[PDB]
């Protein structure tokens, strides 16, 4: 019954992450072999759309950033409307409602498994260094558990 | 599969915990029905004794501290030789070269499962508030995962 164990870990990570940051949504965004992402687990505050089990293909990861995320890159955005993003990027976030986000990597067996992502849905938010470090550690601990369970 | 699964999580906690604190040893100290402890997992720096698989019958947990640890007690000692401990207690720690320690509980299903314990052996160490927080959160994250792998 290993498959249900993996899902239980994903659910623990999103619930604990939303509690740590007191934000509107936390998701696990997992990659397939095309680096298309699926929202495999979600904790979301009542009143905002559920991204659970949506499939979002964003080519920037495979084209530009996979190796960087494997080496510990993050994305911290206080206000996505002031970040100089293209309409294509904004259009993919608009159905979910994202005003600020924090993106940290999940690396398992030296591969980029996915991203643990926090959203503030309607207000900007300056993420503080301690919040980034706690959220990164949560992702790193969860990834290591998954690596050792096989 | 249960025991092998649980062991994978214990091995993760001790490796991550020693990395976080840059200390000399981290162990999971697991209680049986009588609160006799077994060192079921260990991460230890080269050159120090291994506590792995040792059974330590220390009665203070069952007689005095079970309730306080269930309710979140954390114990941090900068120098065990200046803390007023008795010879009986110190003789448990002297073979392992312990000089400072940090003790946090693992509570699963509202029951004291065990303790996650960090040791400095090279010298005394004043544990800092941020380090205690990260170590306690590691124990909490690990406990929540074990709780959900029923
Ligand atoms: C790279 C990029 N995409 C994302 C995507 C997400 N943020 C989220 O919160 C979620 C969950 C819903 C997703 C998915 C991030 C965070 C980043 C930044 C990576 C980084 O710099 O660290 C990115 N994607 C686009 C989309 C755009 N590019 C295209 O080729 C096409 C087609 C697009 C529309 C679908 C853009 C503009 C970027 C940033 C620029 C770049 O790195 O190439
Ligand atoms: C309570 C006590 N024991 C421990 C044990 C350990 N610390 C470690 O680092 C390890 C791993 C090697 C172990 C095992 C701790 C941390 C504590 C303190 C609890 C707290 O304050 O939260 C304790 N045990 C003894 C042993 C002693 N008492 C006896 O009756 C007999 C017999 C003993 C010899 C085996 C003592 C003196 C204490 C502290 C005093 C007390 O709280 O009662
Ligand atoms: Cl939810
Ligand atoms: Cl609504
Ligand atoms: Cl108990
Ligand atoms: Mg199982
Ligand atoms: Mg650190
Ligand atoms: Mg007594």
């Amino acid at each position: 019954s290993e498959l249900r164990d993996r899902q239980a870990i994903f659910e623990t990570l999103v619930a604990k992450g939303r509690e740590l940051l007191a934000c509107d949504r936390v998701i696990v965004y997992a990659f397939d072999d095309n680096y298309v992402g699926t929202v495999v687990a979600e904790s979301v505050a009542e009143g905002w759309p559920q991204a659970r089990d949506q499939v979002i293909e964003d080519p920037c990861f495979r084209e530009h950033w996979v190796e960087a995320y494997r080496q510990g890159r993050i994305q911290a955005t206080t206000d996505i409307f002031k970040a100089g993003l293209t309409e294509c990027h904004l259009n993919q976030l608009r159905p979910l409602k994202v005003r600020a986000n924090l993106v940290v990597p999940m690396v398992i067996d030296d591969q980029l498994f996915g991203l643990l992502i926090a959203h503030q849905a309607s207000e900007p938010r300056q993420w503080q260094e301690i919040e980034i470090d706690q959220f990164s550690e949560l992702a790193s601990t969860g990834s290591l558990v998954l690596e050792r369970l096989h």
